[PDB]
């Protein structure tokens, strides 16, 4: 008989650290629909006064937030042992860490936070593009009513790109606690002034 995986391996946020990432997001959720320059392009965010974003990201997380690592689904996931059998993996299982935000994105699909992971973290994220690894970290803060979880990644790795580009153009607005940028498509990001450190403890989720 052997021993399954998690359905996923990841950081999950301490009370205070998840408590205050949260608000900060509600914060911004609604200062972002508060906003000019969004009640102005608010026609290529919805197909249909004003929207309210909170309610627009109805399915959120219910407990401590997390930044997922590898994904498993008990090991049926392609990698899944291979990563579960690394030493760094199994060394740093239970081990806190401390992980930055860079910033806090919006899209038609989700809402949610991205993750600048140090080069130790690097060594947990799976090496299983175009950007440079780990740039899909992210915190999931919220998501539209028929979008799985798993998409806050992909939209955060889309805006990324047109970083790349540099379709990020200038910032739209000044927020209390950084720059927003209009992307485009219903896409905006918040470059916070200062990055926000939270601490995390990673292990295994099974749910
Ligand atoms: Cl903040
Ligand atoms: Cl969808």
């Amino acid at each position: 008989e052997k021993d399954f995986l998690p359905l996923y391996f990841g950081w999950f946020l301490t009370k205070k650290s998840s408590e205050t990432l949260r608000k900060a997001g509600q914060v911004f959720l609604e200062e972002l629909g508060n906003h000019k320059a969004f009640k102005k392009e608010l026609r290529h965010f919805i197909s249909g006064e004003k929207l309210e974003l909170v309610s627009y990201f109805g399915k959120r997380p219910p407990g401590v937030l997390h930044c997922a690592t590898k994904f498993c689904d008990y090991g049926k996931a392609a990698g899944a042992e291979e990563y579960a059998q690394q030493e760094v993996v199994k060394r740093s299982y239970g081990k806190a860490f401390k992980l930055s935000i860079s910033a806090l994105f919006v899209t038609p699909k989700t809402a949610g936070a991205q993750v600048v992971l140090t080069d130790q973290e690097l060594q947990l994220w799976p090496s299983d593009e175009g950007l440079p690894p780990g740039s899909r970290a992210h915190v999931t803060l919220g998501c539209a009513a028929d979008v799985q979880p798993v998409q806050t990644g992909l939209d955060l790795l889309d805006i990324l790109q047109q970083v790349k580009g540099g379709s990020q153009g200038e910032a739209v607005g000044e927020l209390p606690r950084g720059k927003l940028y209009s992307l485009g498509k219903g896409r905006w990001m918040l470059s916070l002034t200062k990055k926000m450190e939270v601490k995390a403890i990673f292990t295994g989720y099974y749910g």
